[PDB]
């Protein structure tokens, strides 16, 4: 039917039906709280408890299960051969790098030791969310004696506007896992990088640990250190990026935020509501995938506990600390990118595509909003909308109005912005953090799920040190299995905009959708043409690859 807000219905012709639907919604979709301090989730002990309309269809259920089975059968074969052999060379990781890898993963296996490939991933790799433009040297970067030349190169880049940083201080104080009684280890690194005129982003220095007042300074690793020393330092930043990417950029910001959006929407916006109709398709499978994740991925004795250095509880502590710090602006590429100083960096394909995708969605949302809300007053008086943002910000996000989340929507502009934030969260925000796994994480030394020795406090690493720190064959194989499972071409995916159900009636909304689809296709083509000229195509925000919801 035609959508109708409560403002559209002063005689209450649809009041009883919408009120009855919301009362049933609020019984079926209740808030749960998997861990103290985390943003809230759907209340459901496991997948069998979920409302029926949230369950995987058969095709998705078969796909998700069978793909685990295949990943686990491959892990069994890998492990059965590797126990019979030595594991004493970086070439040992070849033995687990089976056929069927993506073209980009084959490039990573070839080039992972290149400093330019290490730096490239901060712009356009699996985790584009951490890098920030530097306007001063961080207070933690303290120089041991003899490093005057480093200090001058850092000053030249800073004066030229070309100094960037990746600071992993969220890992400070996080407890590391113990796996089959062997201690795992975490670092708390900082990497300073230079942006070159040709677009390359090069690491200048790495510090692995925070200085401690009563202690000698951490060493500063440099690209001129002995090859294994600098390699080990880089591996440690890569292992640290795996932890903050998967937990903060991917789980919290993609998956868990999309679930908060979904639950608050189910609880407050009835099916006759235009903004329900606009949002719905973008929630597909989010609650079941997350329930599955809480019961097998990040659960006690789950994947993280089995193979990941933050596993065993530290991962939950990091989630609660990151949850307390989320800001609204960080979910909106125009604000996030300005704030991090990535706007205008021609080498950031993530920035260029994120901003364009945000605009195309913004136009679609504005289209639908203007069909149903003629004035700012018609937004202000929509009490379902007002209940909606409050439930989202106050209950779902544990009181986040001081971090920029809305508790009222008082204009069409505001409504459009917030809806746009919601749709981008469920789509591009996830795709850009999820799709890299297949290309960058299947070559395990490029993103070690764990580390088995403490980070070095000297410059004497050998290959033996590197092999003994890097994941063992089992940990590395399970990493490959799950990253393939999640990362691989999704046979049941719905691409952005391509949902088949018609929530809206009428030519009005149909025309806005047709235009969204046309603009998305034109953007996809423009990225495809840019990518044909690049050494490494940036694929993760192309509309043809961006999924319509968080489903995996
Ligand atoms: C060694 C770990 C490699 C993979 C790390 C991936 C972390 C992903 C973080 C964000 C997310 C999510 C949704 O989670 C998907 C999910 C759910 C259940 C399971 C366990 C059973 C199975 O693999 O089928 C794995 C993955
Ligand atoms: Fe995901
Ligand atoms: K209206």
């Amino acid at each position: 039917g035609t959508a109708r807000t409560v403002v559209d219905d002063p005689q209450g012709l649809f009041k009883k039906h919408r009120e009855e639907e919301l009362a049933e919604r609020r019984k079926l979709y209740r808030w749960g709280n998997w861990k103290d301090g985390l943003i809230l989730n759907i209340a459901s002990t496991g997948i069998h408890d979920l409302p029926v309309d949230e369950r995987f269809l058969e095709d998705k259920r078969i796909d998700f299960e069978a793909s685990l089975a295949k990943g686990l059968a491959d892990l069994a074969v890998k492990d059965s051969l590797n126990v019979l052999m030595s594991w004493n060379s970086l070439d040992s990781f070849n033995r687990i790098f089976w056929s069927g890898q993506s073209k980009l993963a084959e490039r990573v296996r070839d080039s992972w030791k290149e400093d330019a490939l290490f730096g490239y991933q901060f712009l356009n790799g699996t985790n584009p969310m951490l890098l920030r433009h530097s306007v001063e040297l961080p207070a933690r970067l303290k120089f041991p004696p003899g490093m005057e030349e480093l200090q001058a190169q850092l000053e030249k880049e800073l004066q030229g506007g070309t100094l960037f940083e990746a600071d992993f201080s969220l890992l400070d104080g996080i407890k590391a896992n113990v796996i089959l009684s062997s201690q795992q280890y975490l670092a708390v690194p900082l990497v300073m990088l230079k942006l070159q005129p040709d677009g390359k982003l090069l690491p200048m220095v790495i510090q692995l640990q925070l200085p401690r007042e009563g202690s000698p300074l951490p060493p500063l690793f440099l690209p001129t250190d002995p090859p294994m020393v600098w390699l080990l330092a880089k591996c440690w930043v890569r292992s640290s990026d795996f932890q903050l990417h998967e937990l903060h950029s991917h789980l919290l910001r993609g998956h868990l935020m999309a679930e908060v959006i979904a639950v608050a929407t189910m609880r407050c916006l009835p099916s006759i509501h235009p903004i329900f109709k606009l949002l719905i398709p973008h929630f597909r499978y989010t609650m079941e995938i997350n329930v599955r994740a809480r019961n097998g991925l990040v659960s006690d004795l789950g994947i993280f506990d089995q193979v990941v250095s933050t596993g065993g509880g530290g991962h939950v502590e990091l989630l609660r600390r990151a949850a307390a710090l989320l800001t609204y602006s960080s979910f909106c590429p125009p604000d996030d990118l300005a704030d991090r100083g990535l706007l205008g960096v021609e080498s950031s394909f993530y920035a260029q595509d994120a901003l364009r995708l945000w605009e195309v969605i913004s136009r679609y949302v504005e289209g639908i909003v203007s069909l149903h809300y003629k004035t700012d007053e018609s937004v202000k008086e929509d009490f379902e909308l007002q209940a909606w943002c409050r439930e989202f910000t106050e209950i779902g996000l544990l009181g986040a109005q001081d971090r920029g989340f809305p508790v009222s929507l008082q204009s069409k502009e505001q409504l459009c912005h917030f809806v746009t934030m919601c749709i981008f969260t469920c789509t591009g925000q996830h795709s850009s953090n999820h799709l890299g796994q297949l290309d960058w994480y299947t070559w395990v030394p490029n993103a070690p799920c764990t580390m088995r020795l403490p980070p070095p406090t000297t410059k004497d690493a050998t290959l033996e040190t590197v092999m003994a720190t890097l994941p063992n064959f089992h940990q590395a194989s399970l990493q490959m299995s799950i990253t393939w499972q999640l990362g691989r071409c999704q046979p049941t995916m719905v691409a952005l905009g391509q949902h088949e159900e018609e929530y809206f009636s009428g030519p009005g909304p149909k025309a806005v959708l047709t235009k969204f689809r046309e603009e998305l296709a034109a953007l996809d083509k423009d990225i495809e043409v840019r990518n044909a000229k690049l050494a490494l195509p940036y694929e993760y925000l192309r509309p043809s690859r961006v999924e319509n919801s968080v489903a995996i």
